[PDB]
């Protein structure tokens, strides 16, 4: 909205995700006209979790409160987000399956920052987050987000 | 003129020959050829767009309308789902392309090129997701996708 | 159409949803006191009511300003009959037409934009000073949020 | 054209545009645009203009009096007060202003930046004069001073 | 404004020239100076666009109408035509120009010169046919196209 | 795509866009609108292709039937005529759009210009001549005439 | 030559592999090789062939055909499908693998890399989606794809 | 042109040289000249053509038979025959120049010359065999093999 | 990937197309066509190889066997003749040409490119002799000979 770093983006984007699955389940329109599914930034009943690296703890640090501050402004409630911290972006997928299988859980939130300027061999762990995290979504069909930093 | 008309049209085909090959009846002794015809009449669409670049996408699916109405189809029939980015394209369209009324399934959205890891990686994940969704579910699902 | 964060009729839409949340809360009843009392407005716009006042002028720049500003509301819980517009030829006349809607009974908050030239040649600094002083004299005298998009180029 | 034909518009606008806030709203059901036509058909008007540099301002207000004229206006609707100077635009315009059978004012003046001090504090006091003169009133008051 | 907004001036102020020209006299004694007014109750028009992606003509359509009735004229009695491109445009605008019930008619297209041949040549045989359509149907044509 | 296919859907258009352009208009009470459905059922069609280039005109009046077809049209209702080279064609399309079972006429040729000024000279009258034709007999005539 | 009669031979090699792989084994007392014969007397082939550059695409098809009757094959056990471009032959070929009176399948299809990088992607996803589905079904699927 | 196309213009034109120079002379009293007319009624034809480059050789032996079908001769009266390359060309015009039923042959192919010394020595080979088997059997045999 | 390969299905080609010449039956009215199949079954073959440049030659011969074996052609109907060099093969070939149980015969060798006049000379005429003694006795000969 107006905070602009890469956790209040990556928030924006999972409430409106949790929001359009819930009209889909639903049930169609009246009828007789062009059906729309779209989702609202309203943050009012809905259970969040996060899981953030520890690699450059200063920048993950505030991209963690932002995402925070996110869901607390557009209704939501401290008690209903569940983080979790892993040792480095190599473990960031694996740690993600477990709260996306349970039942309570909404959306998944990923954060964390990526080193690619100083040693040409971390292209094969900056890959391997991209193509785990979408895979995912597809199998478990829920929505999750990326909000990965590259320095 | 734009990608949105481009990917109607192909779905428009893939649904038509859909319906010829999971079908029976007489046949000749010579060879067998299978194509699809142009006309939209009595088919069920969706369309997947993303938000990103503001007013652009507006564009696309305007065109993707146009194609539909206009082959013979109705208004009526088309189903559409908006998201935030193109990060969340796949997860959307496999929901969509899950129930029985639909036919086929169009994908249109804006990717950035700010030659940056950060779009680089979701740029690539937005093209395997579709592709390997439609050969989950043996659907046809059309990319309609640009960039800038 | 619509836009997000980098727009100035995004950021401005968001104002006048935290005022517009405010003030209902300031004139609710009173708290039963024992601490202090902190006040601050939630991105809520349900039940909300808004008006927008567009010059002409840049129709290039001003179009997807107001795209942005109409976009804000309706993804926070607005509602498109909620929602009142109004041109006018350019800055200059900005501060009279919002002095119309404001009065309304049933108007909350009213969203200004426009584009600016100063600095060029003169006629554009007088029109640039007044833009300023009007509105923000309206909204202490009628007492109604009255945000600012203006911008310059 | 010149500076009085860009205010003569404005004026014939925004007198539209009041005559509809005034009336009853839309029918529902979706945005209400109000917007300002531009014909001059049934309005007042008033000029107030100075004499400093005859030779510029005259030009100013034939083309004022032109714009309303081809777009539709009598001359017989129309009434010019001229003052001797710049700073007593603002007085004349206040009395034209309160009178209910006008519906615009229009203002034309020439300046000099280049001059002595004591030409300073009027040239910005005709700006705030006009200015509080139409939220006072609530009724639309036109800029056409410009400068040598 | 953009090219749909200036051509449709021209289309205003040459339909009333004619309406004045084949009717009563003028005052006599003296020369004859003729002349158009703004003014566009009771006139009738007709619109043909092309199609170039669906934003870039759309807006200058828009604008066209946006002139017309705010200069005072009818919805109602605005007619408009849709062709595939620039090529077919003298051919659409013959068969308005015909009717006996249309008073002018405004051309918006784009043409896309400066790339390859098989559009060097139809630039060029746009312009002519317009303009020999008015010469010989005495009904005057407005010319609205850019370059993209 | 080839300029075969982009003639064959100008020349449907128009000719659907003609059928109602003729009949009975709109009652009222709004705008009218015009415009062209890609279908062509009950519709018929003339082609006149050139013979030089062997290889490539081939290609275009392939093109141009497998459009016709897969929008429903039956390939009984197609004539075609061939034509030594580009100086011939504006000659036959005349007799062909003069039959009152024709309903739109399509031409494809290419243009050899590039050099031999013998051959700069006839580039420019073949556009010439379609054009007056077009609008002579009140006929969509569609241009598909390409450069090697 | 030309891709459409490598893409055939390799076909028809691997098709009469899969018989002898499948039938009894070798009694023994020595190493068991085991290779394919280049005839093509009682097996069923099914061809994938998109419709992107017209030209090229058309002689590839007439190309494995002919390579096919030329060993032994009959035109009457040919099965093809058209489908619009080379991001759809995936998932068609995957509805002639599934059926149980194919041996082998041939795709073939023009792919147009080299700008516009919303074509960069496509290119990427033909390969891997035709590998899987080998591997998937257990059927050999021949790669004959070229870029232009 | 085409080759195809020269290469039968010259064969129809021996063909009927050396029935006017097998015939009658002239009584006297001038010089006699002998000519051949270009028509081909009555007169029988044979084409070998080869295989390599697959697109071109098509092309050129559609020309050959359209000359020879629009000069009068009728489709029942060629023969073709088709061989692996060029070098394979000298050897199969001799069958067909031995038959009795034959009045020329028309050789057809492309030869890839540019690198690979294995086909440079081929070039050579083909112009000589062609060259002695028409002064050996005494039938015109006309050359119509172009480089790529 | 070897010319022993190509060289040997040239000849399989070439034996099939000279039955099917030197052969009567019934006939339609329309053009007659003269093909070769590519089924090696009951032919008889000869083969022709050099021992120059050591071990390359052996590479050929085993592609040209190969071949042979693949398409249905047996083993025991193959003759082999040995060379010293090149500028032997021709001599050699005459006499196996020369026998009625032939039916087609594969010459292989390397050449050497030392850019010397002994080299040179003999290049040429390997070629001469091949071509002339395939028109001498009304045999196909193929050509398989490489450089380096």
């Amino acid at each position: 909205t107006k905070h602009g770093n890469k956790g209040w983006e990556a928030a924006l984007s999972a409430i409106e995700m949790a929001n359009l699955f819930k009209s889909l389940r639903g049930t169609g329109g009246s009828g007789s006209s062009m059906e729309i599914y779209e989702g609202k930034l309203t943050a009012e009943g809905l259970r969040f979790g996060i899981v953030a690296s520890r690699f450059n703890h200063a920048l993950v640090d505030r991209l963690v409160e932002g995402a925070i501050d996110c869901i607390v402004r557009h209704g939501g409630r401290e008690e209903d987000i569940t983080l979790v911290r892993v040792p480095g972006s190599w473990e960031i997928p694996v740690a993600a399956g477990e709260l996306a299988r349970k039942e309570d859980i909404d959306a998944v939130i990923a954060i964390g920052v990526l080193i690619r300027g100083a040693t040409p061999h971390f292209d094969y762990i900056a890959s391997e987050v991209s193509k785990g995290l979408a895979n995912l979504s597809l199998e478990l069909r829920k929505p999750i987000t990326f909000g990965v930093i590259t320095a």
